[PDB]
């Protein structure tokens, strides 16, 4: 079945809903429709914001990443249940209507990578 949606929860806290094929990762749809959303993976680039968090719903179904990744989430603020990484899991056919708002960070300390 063709064609899927998307609900951002802004950094600002607006709400946005945006349509999209699958195969699609969570950054990417961040990055290709241009939200308004930063974070603390990749220099906020084609590695990104990396933190949501889904509905109940539609993270059900869905994989955990390793104790390096799900870090990378945990330098945000009260982590919740529902708390996952953009990047591992993208749109598929279980996704149509799917949500994750978009929370804020910034950590008392800092570092940086490249390569
Ligand atoms: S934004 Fe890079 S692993 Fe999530």
């Amino acid at each position: 079945g063709e064609e899927l949606k998307i609900t951002f929860i802004l950094k600002d806290g607006s709400q946005k809903t945006y349509e999209v094929c699958e195969g699609e990762t969570i950054l990417d749809i961040a990055q290709g429709h241009n939200l308004d959303m930063e974070g603390a993976c990749g220099g906020s680039c084609a590695c990104s914001t990396c933190h949501v968090i889904v509905d109940p719903d539609y993270y059900d179904a869905l994989p955990e990443p390793e104790d390096d990744e799900n870090d990378m989430l945990d330098l945000a603020y009260g982590l919740t249940e529902t708390s996952r990484l953009g990047c591992q899991i993208k749109m598929s056919k279980d996704i149509d209507g799917i949500r994750v708002a978009l929370p804020q960070m910034t950590r008392n300390v800092n570092n940086n990578d490249f390569s």
